[PDB]
């Protein structure tokens, strides 16, 4: 229905806003674009499902997220990829993992404060009906 389409549009608007707020945070710069294979040639062989905040915006605009849960799976993937690709005690690895964790915790904290649970439940019930 039109009302359901309005619901998913409202979802996309919310997701774009959250994603922008993550993308402008200096700590999360490393997560804002896909890894450049020229810079990091073994990346795509170790990490099977790359994800970044630019790709997240593209996916919002492609209507790939019909729930906040779906979105958070991609935020989680950004974080888990960083953890897997940079697992060493070295400070470069530790910094990125700390930032990856902060990206994830920040997204979740925003959503906890700003997403109405009934709005999410509505999205989920529309998605389930399709």
């Amino acid at each position: 229905s039109m009302q359901e389409e309005d619901t998913f549009r409202e979802l996309r608007i919310f997701l774009r806003n959250v994603t922008h707020r993550l993308a402008i945070d200096k700590r999360f710069r490393v997560f804002t674009k896909p890894v450049d294979p020229d810079e990091v040639p073994d990346y795509v062989t170790v990490i099977k499902q790359p994800m970044d905040l630019s790709s997240v915006i593209s996916k919002i605009d492609l209507h790939k997220y019909l729930t906040v849960k779906d979105y958070l799976r991609d935020i989680d993937l950004i974080c888990s990829n960083a953890l897997e690709y940079n697992p060493d005690r070295d400070p470069g690895d530790r910094l990125i993992r700390h930032r990856a964790c902060a990206l994830r915790d920040t997204a979740y904290a925003i959503i906890k404060e700003e997403l109405d649970e009934d709005f999410e439940q509505l999205c989920e019930e529309i998605q389930e009906s399709r």
